[PDB]
């Protein structure tokens, strides 16, 4: 029903603030501009830098990979195949075609063959979904470790943050609001983990995909509060426009008053940090042995 | 359904926790949940004088009707903000409520005493902003006056969620510092408490309706932001019950966290209450030369 404001062609989205209609290439070059940006602004990362981006098979971690290739970086994949019959399967099939398009190198890491049971398979009264998460963060730290990278990128969006941020301050978690943000610093055997899509909404990710030819997971996990979140926060959006942003850069800036409510060691099995004498992933899947992530080349390109 | 104490038709269904109660069940443990939210907080004493600030609406009309069911020395004190075909009806349906409560009532007209009414100043300031100034003096101003020892709004958890969440999201530190059940008598500010702290507002409908009082639904003309964050922490209940209870007595917990992002008081030139330059905000802003007495020997309805 509109024209793009740059060129003749017929208007492909409409970005709700600030208010401006644009093709599918002015989006793309908006887009890729804007996520520049947050590079610039947050000082996440250099040209000289080996990158491992998360990819899961999900639109957030395939466009983190899209854009920062397309912005010229030194990025490799790396898919953590959660070993979820019926779901882990394409998940992994989805990420070897979004790489194969992006022109990266993928790693495939196989729960179910590396640790013997996959994400669900566990006999704990734990939900999968709490120790998924902590065997997601181990496996990317580790795998980026032992193949010496400098950074790893995810795919969380500005989206995904609001409703973590909204999620933690119904329930007062003080010690997880005090270490969020778009970066979060190399610190010891902790390998710097950044943000790219920090500043971008979902609807900016979901148009990005669909213009560059992006195939990628919709369906969730079967094993979610976040959902709901995020719909509370779209209510608000609606309504007052920049909600989302001026919340975020807004915790930012009072991201310091968290910072008396958090407190170390190393690992006896990985030497991993640690909290104690073994860390939570050891402990958890009682491991005696430490699992090496260094490889010699990939799965589709040996020698 | 039925009442879960007696052979009665059920009235309410609270929500958290689950149990059907009939109107006088509600009535005894809505009583008891303020009974026990003033114990807690240590909000007030039996030997207190007690001024139960009343607008019209249903929060300020049942913390009235509560703290004189359990036996408190309250007065009221209605502020007509002189908001021509709204404050007439409003001061009309605090003179009813208090008639019912049986607390003498004490009314200050803001065009009586200041010249105009609440949206007939020539400023571009929106009266939203000023209004709450103006309120807020002449409670304490009158209290202070006339040497009563606290004052108890009618402000609910649905009230404190919603100013909770839209200071969160605004990251105004310096007001989430000051926030909760009770603000401490400091200097000439008097003790400020909130005895609905703990109850939603369906209990607060839901007890008028049964003590059969009468209020003003409809809110000031002067679209508004607590309207919509109320909505939203509703939908949240919804799914997950327990939300804004978990939510208000975790930021009770962690409130010590915005202490540093809040910093000598002064003395108003004027009316002498405490002020932060020369002259208070309020003297400043209605432009006042000389102090407003709040001091009354007896009320409107009862004097000698
Ligand atoms: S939603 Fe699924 S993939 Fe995400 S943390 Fe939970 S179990 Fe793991
Ligand atoms: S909503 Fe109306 S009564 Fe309430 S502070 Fe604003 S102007 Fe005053
Ligand atoms: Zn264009
Ligand atoms: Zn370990
Ligand atoms: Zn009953
Ligand atoms: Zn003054």
């Amino acid at each position: 029903s509109m024209k793009c404001k740059f060129c003749s062609r017929e208007a492909y989205i409409k970005i709700h603030y600030p208010k401006m209609y644009l093709c599918e290439e002015h989006f793309k070059e908006y887009f890729e501009r804007k996520v520049s940006r947050t590079i610039e602004r947050y000082k996440l990362l250099t040209k000289d830098e080996r990158i491992l981006v998360a990819v899961s098979g999900g639109k957030d971690s395939a466009v983190t990979a899209y854009v920062l290739k397309k912005l010229g970086y030194n990025i490799e994949c790396l898919h953590i195949n959660l070993g979820i019959s019926g779901y882990s399967e394409k998940s992994e099939e989805y990420a070897k075609k979004q790489c194969k398009l992006i022109g990266a190198p993928l790693h495939i890491v196989r729960i179910k063959e590396i640790l013997g049971y996959g994400i669900g398979e566990v006999k704990t009264r734990r939900p999968p979904c709490s120790y998924c998460g902590l065997t997601k963060r181990y496996i990317m730290n580790k795998f980026a470790y032992d193949n010496g990278f400098d950074a790893i990128a995810t795919g969380h969006n500005l989206d995904d943050e609001a409703s973590f941020l909204l999620n933690n301050i119904l329930h007062w978690n003080t010690e997880y609001l005090a270490k969020g943000g778009p970066i979060l610093p190399q610190q010891g055997k902790f390998i710097k983990k950044v943000k790219p899509l920090y500043e971008v909404t979902e609807r900016e990710v979901v148009a990005y995909a669909l213009a560059v030819g992006l195939e990628y997971i919709v369906e969730e996990c079967p094993y979610a509060t976040t959902l709901d979140m995020k719909g509370v926060l779209n209510e608000l959006e609606e309504k007052r426009p920049g909600t989302k942003f001026n919340f975020v850069r807004g915790y930012l800036k009072k991201k310091k008053l968290f910072e008396p409510e958090i407190k170390i060691k190393e690992c006896k099995i990985c030497r991993m940090p640690s909290s104690g004498d073994i860390c939570a992933f050891c402990k958890f899947w009682g491991l005696k042995k430490e699992i090496n992530f260094k490889v010699s080349s990939t799965d589709e390109e040996p020698f």
